[PDB]
């Protein structure tokens, strides 16, 4: 039974997740499978997963990742991608897909 | 013997098997422990072997500490394992974990201190 | 058999990696398994095995796998040794074993 479909996302968190696009324009919507994915392979890296229920865990698993991403694979920077997004999320930083919160992350990141 | 387990000698098992892992608990550190810490190692990609000296445990600490503040629960205990290899290593008599990581840094202090 | 190997060196890439030996003075000499190992040992570290196809890639690879050399286990030091191997070839620089090819990004760095 239940799992990190739970404990990361509150209830009205969820309901803007699963609105947000894997693609700009794209089809393809964030559901509850990448969250559970996430925690887990945040686990087979030795990263704390609890750190995803705050905005602040998301900022420091970012951080900690981001040297990574220029030689990273597709796992990783979707892991990443990901954790970018459920940071837009915690922080109400409406998105409406990936993309568009890299881009808010970095726009953050200026400032 | 024991490929994994001889990183220490029979007189450190000893004194090993009588540290506590958490402080005021009874559950002693066994061979499970480092049997488990050296796979570990081999599984992030770090030589098993360094866990046969002080300083092999005290370059394999040096490696992870970056990585505690978001480290996982199977990183802190291996950290912790690790501490409590390098003060029996160091012949320092410890009683639990929370000893061998408080002395530490006392040595990560001084280090530092009259670096300074 | 599916393939991943064609992909990361040419044809005459394939020639001369096959004749370096893995060792100096050595017998054994690097064959498409070390490539293949190489590849799949690069996913399972994360990292993006395309990398490999190019001399940028590898040089890449270097440098982020540098910092995790002094405590590697065996594994990691191989994967590291193929792929300074790899990147000299990729770079025309040519080498008769891991020793030179190891010595040469050394002296890069
Ligand atoms: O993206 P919108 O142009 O805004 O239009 C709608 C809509 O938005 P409205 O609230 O204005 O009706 C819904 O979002 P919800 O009310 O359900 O929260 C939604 O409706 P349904 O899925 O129930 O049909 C659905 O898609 P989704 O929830 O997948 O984002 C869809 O958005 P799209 O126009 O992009 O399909
Ligand atoms: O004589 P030992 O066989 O070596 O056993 C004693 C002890 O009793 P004493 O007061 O007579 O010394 C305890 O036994 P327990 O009640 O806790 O169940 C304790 O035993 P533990 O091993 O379980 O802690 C401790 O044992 P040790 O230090 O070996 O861990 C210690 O042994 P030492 O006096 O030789 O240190
Ligand atoms: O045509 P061959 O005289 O038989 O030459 C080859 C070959 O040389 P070429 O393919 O270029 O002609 C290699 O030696 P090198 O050219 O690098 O010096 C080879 O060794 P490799 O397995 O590394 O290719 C080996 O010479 P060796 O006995 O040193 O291994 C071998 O000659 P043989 O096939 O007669 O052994």
């Amino acid at each position: 039974s239940m799992g990190a479909r739970a404990s990361v996302l509150s209830g009205g968190e969820l309901d803007k997740w699963e609105k947000i696009r894997l693609r700009p324009g794209g089809k393809k919507q964030y559901k509850l499978k990448h969250i559970v994915w996430a925690s887990r392979e945040l686990e087979r890296f030795a990263v704390n997963p609890g750190l995803l229920e705050t905005s602040e865990g998301c900022r420091q698993i970012l951080g900690q990742l981001q040297p990574s991403l220029q030689t990273g694979s597709e796992e990783l920077r979707s892991l990443y991608n990901t954790i970018a997004v459920l940071y837009c999320v915690h922080q109400r930083i409406d998105v409406k897909d990936t993309k568009e919160a890299l881009d808010k992350i970095e726009e953050e990141q200026n400032k």
